[PDB]
Parts: C-alpha cells; sequence; structure tokens
C-alpha cells in the first residue's frame, strides 16, 4: 500500500506529514510506503521548510530523504490513498486525476475526529502555525494509520 | 517617465486584471506610464489570463489582448520605478527577493488609494462575486494611483 500527501509547496505541511506517517507507520509495524508532493512547483527540488523541520525534529520525526516535488500524472495510478492538506489542494487534484482514481482522493483531516478540516499553511506565520501542523498531523496519521 | 509592474502570485487573475485596468487609465488621464505584469510562481507561465476575469474584465470594456502570464525575474527590480502587489503575501515574497537598494519601489496596490482595503483577494477558488470584486478594488486602486501621479 502506498500514500501520497498533498500541500501546495511540499515544503511545510506535506513533508511533516510524510515525515509523521513514516515515522509512526515503523513503530505501528504497518507496511505502507510514504512520500509526497506539491500542486506546484515552484520548491522544486528543494528540502523541508527549516522551521518545519526543526520543529519536527523536536518531536523525534526526520525529514531525510524529502525533496519538494510537483504531482505527476502518476502519482494518480501509482498511490492508493492521495491526501491533501487543505481545499485548494484538493480541487487541484480532482482537476488532474483520472476519473478511474477520484476515489483515492480526500482530504488528510477527513480521515481524523477534528475541529479542523484543512491544514493551515504556517509558511507566512509564526511558530504556532508550525506546532500547529505537527499537531494535526500526529493525530491525524495515528487516526488513519488505525483504519489501515 | 515611469514603469509600472504589478504583481500577484500566478500572474492569471489579479495583475493582469491591474495591467488591463492601468494601461486603460493611463491612456484616458494622458499619463506616460508603461504597465506590465508578473506573477512571484511560474505555474501558469505563458497562459493568457484566466478565462472568468477575463469575461468579467470585458463586461466593462477592458481588453487581455497581449497579456501571458509569467514568473517574476531579478531584471524587474531595477526596470521598474513602481511594483505593486496585489496582496501581503506577494509583497512579502517581493521584499524577499528584491534587492536592499530597489526596496523603495515595493508596496501594495491599494495603499495608494482611500479604500477601505489593503488586499485583493484571490478569485481563483471562488465565485462570480470574487472576479467583480478584483476589477471594482483594481478600478478605484487604478485610478487613484495614476491620479497621484
Amino acid at each position: 500500500q502506498k500514500v501520497l500527501v498533498v500541500c501546495m509547496g511540499n515544503i511545510c505541511r506535506s513533508p511533516t506529514a510524510e515525515a509523521v506517517l513514516r515515522a509512526k507507520a515503523a513503530q505501528l509495524k504497518v507496511d505502507v510506503e510514504v512520500d509526497s508532493a506539491g500542486t506546484i512547483g515552484y520548491h522544486q527540488g528543494n528540502p523541508p521548510d527549516a522551521r518545519s523541520k526543526a520543529a519536527g525534529e523536536k518531536r523525534g520525526y526526520s525529514f531525510s530523504g524529502i525533496k519538494a516535488r510537483k504531482i505527476r500524472d502518476e502519482d494518480f495510478v501509482k498511490f492508493d490513498w492521495i491526501l491533501a492538506a487543505d481545499q485548494e489542494n484538493l480541487a487541484e487534484l480532482k482537476a488532474r486525476c483520472p476519473q478511474s482514481h477520484q476515489h483515492k482522493l480526500s482530504l488528510m483531516l477527513s480521515h481524523s475526529d477534528s475541529e479542523y478540516q484543512e491544514i493551515p499553511d504556517p509558511y507566512y506565520g509564526g511558530e504556532r502555525g508550525f506546532e500547529l501542523v505537527l499537531d494535526l498531523v500526529e493525530d491525524a496519521a495515528e487516526q488513519f494509520l488505525l483504519k489501515l
């Protein structure tokens, strides 16, 4: 089984989700491959945001092997789950994904019993927003991996 | 006499509208300015303006011919006298890439209008009202930016 998390730039939200899912999958002994991508390629080839990386490493998560990339047509066929950070991400995915694979698309937090439906973009904000992404992702990752 | 560059994120909705409106206003006001637009990202590179933006603007007699999306370049910070950003995130993005010596050129487009608005909201994921709003704010801000000289 393979899971792809998608945000806009693939530098803050989806890399954090991928790091947490990877670490929790290993702890929970769930054999799943995880990856992430963005809807845009502005950050193509970049490591995760240094604040995102620092904040995650604070909780023990490794961001090794994560570099920003744009989503490919081949992603919709390759992955079994494609999880969007927010509704704009999901709209982009819905537009690009073949009809046959539309069933694979969902908001990441649709798999979390949380007052949040979307993961807010921490990029232009302070430290609170980076801690928020982690809080949301840890909970969603725990509940989602349980469902798998 | 002056060169103005308007910048939004994708250069398909907001800054193309600002460009079309500023060009028309400049002509009627006989103020000798050259206008251009660009985006902070190149996702839409080479694309004409959003078909909804184009439709809405033509509703009011504006044309979008000759406008194709393009990413902001290091060269733009030297060339232009006025660089106007659609919203705060665009401006912050510009301030990060702009050289120290040209930071004086960067501002929000609506900060030149007596408007109660400071940012031009992105209409891309919204309905018709967002497109009419972009035009309303762009027309007000364009008129006041050109008058105020």
